[PDB]
């Protein structure tokens, strides 16, 4: 059982390089539109407190250099939508997959195709935390890298990368340019607030553990939803709801472990730690697998 | 800092479905040749102790159904090379990337594109352990999935998946069909022997930690190569050599921490555990990042 990303090929064919002045980042080329973070129009002496409206007025289509491999694209229109720029180009991307834009919910997962200068470097799996940050791997130049899921042949884009926070975590927008969380695109320290653990995902991962022969943490006890949450609260775990319980149903059915029984084992793990033992090769409780992820991987 | 796979697009375009009888697995379609594990010619009542030579003699080209998406490929020749079958087909794959076959060394890493019925399901990063197993995520039907690295535009294929061991780990071949390790393709329990930790990789990962602001484990001590290895041995860590030291050089240079100083901190971690603290979000010492991987990710 491994942290698995979706195959990235459909998205690799959408990444391009966007330069304005001396600032270069990545853009997403779908049909005849390139999407990129608006701070590509910023100089280093603009990022502290940019007035994007005023900065963009000084820019014309020909100030946007868009490059797909060795080929230049002609920019024939531009506009700002929230924190993203949309550059209309004269050529539809012939590699455009079936796609949609979605605004993902906290606790859900997606794959990130980290890019630099418009070239894919690597792919990994992330979760949108309850505080609307993600714990990625991003260097200077990675802005415009996107996060996505794939449903059959359809790519659902959900994230575009914009900035780093002092805690080392990452923040960004949906593909309409609205940040996840309370963040703004300026180079100041910003607070994400307390993060909380995604309880339903930890449970899913404990089920995956049991499915993979690791069972030492199961005990003889059960609990109540109300009583588990009294312990969840203390640990900054998200409260569990009956919808969570029914979401966990197929895993409970495959393992034969009632959900409230697994909750009892989780309380004991939370109160007593792991006494140096491990679970699927981790010494911490893992919360970036959804129930859906676990089902998909164990079938 | 994250466990990152290479973009999988170049390899996605090489995966096909291979069926012989009622047994179906994945094959790798490069130029006019499809490569797949030879046990595709086995029935369930053959896998306990197959005589592959005898089994294959009963098979003709038309018994191999090769499917790429919705299109059948015509098989015009077949032969067995070690534990792989090579099916000559009448059509060169138009998506064949620049590629080579390499037999990878223990301690090195590569990406796995896990496939089922010839369709990519997910991508993740693995290491070839010192005992020539890998710790993957593979279900029935995943055989023929490949592992690879990418160097610029060139795909180096290094692994094809064949079987699972009782410990839950995985074993397979290079693309010439020679197993990594002492394994054979028959459905019996087989031993991998003691695994050992990849010391040079743990050091690389501690450097990555320091590069990412996590420094609590650094101490005031140093050691000697000879004296560190006395402690390595006891913990079933691989001995460190001066070549390892020079490999770690660029990381030592970027952080300003002498390699033997980092070795001192590692000895203390090994002797004293982590007392509930963490390093890059893990409560265990991580050994599936090479120095090269760390450099690539932190630049
Ligand atoms: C892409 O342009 C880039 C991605 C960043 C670079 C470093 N890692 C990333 O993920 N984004 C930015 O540079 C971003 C531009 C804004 C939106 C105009 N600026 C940014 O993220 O600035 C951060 C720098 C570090 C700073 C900080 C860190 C630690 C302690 C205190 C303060 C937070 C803001
Ligand atoms: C692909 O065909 C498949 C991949 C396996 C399926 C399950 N997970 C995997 O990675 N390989 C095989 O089925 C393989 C065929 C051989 C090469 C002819 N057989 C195989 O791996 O058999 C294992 C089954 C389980 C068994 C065992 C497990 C636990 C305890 C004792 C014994 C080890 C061999």
């Amino acid at each position: 059982f491994r942290k698995m990303a979706f195959p990235s090929g459909k998205v690799e064919g959408c990444m391009v390089q966007v330069t304005c002045g001396t600032t270069t980042l990545n853009g997403l080329w779908l049909d005849d539109v390139v999407y990129c973070p608006r701070h590509v129009i910023c100089t280093s002496e603009d990022m502290l407190n940019p007035n994007y409206e005023d900065l963009l007025i000084r820019k014309s289509n020909h100030n946007f250099l868009v490059q797909a491999g060795n080929v230049q694209l002609r920019v024939i229109g531009h506009s700002m939508q929230n924190c993203v720029l949309k550059l209309k180009v004269d050529t539809a991307n012939p590699k455009t997959p079936k796609y949609k834009f979605v605004r993902i919910q906290p606790g859900q997962t997606f794959s990130v195709l980290a890019c630099y200068n418009g070239s894919p470097s690597g792919v990994y799996q992330c979760a949108m935390r309850p505080n609307f940050t993600i714990k990625g791997s991003f260097l200077n130049g990675s802005c415009g890298s996107v996060g996505f899921n794939i449903d059959y042949d359809c790519v659902s884009f959900c994230y575009m990368h914009h900035m780093e926070l002092p805690t080392g975590v990452h923040a960004g927008t949906d593909l309409e340019g609205n940040f996840y969380g309370p963040f703004v695109d300026r180079q100041t320290a910003q607070a994400a607030g307390t993060d909380t653990t995604i309880t339903v995902n930890v449970l899913a991962w404990l089920y995956a553990a049991v499915i993979n022969g690791d069972r030492w943490f199961l005990n003889r006890f059960t609990t109540t939803l109300n009583d588990f949450n009294l312990v969840a609260m203390k640990y900054n775990y998200e409260p569990l709801t009956q919808d969570h319980v029914d979401i966990l149903g197929p895993l409970s059915a495959q393992t034969g472990i009632a959900v409230l029984d697994m909750c009892a084992s989780l309380k004991e793990l939370l109160q007593n730690g792991m006494n140096g033992r491990t679970i699927l090769g981790s010494a911490l409780l893992e919360d970036e697998f959804t129930p859906f992820d676990v089902v998909r991987q164990c079938s």
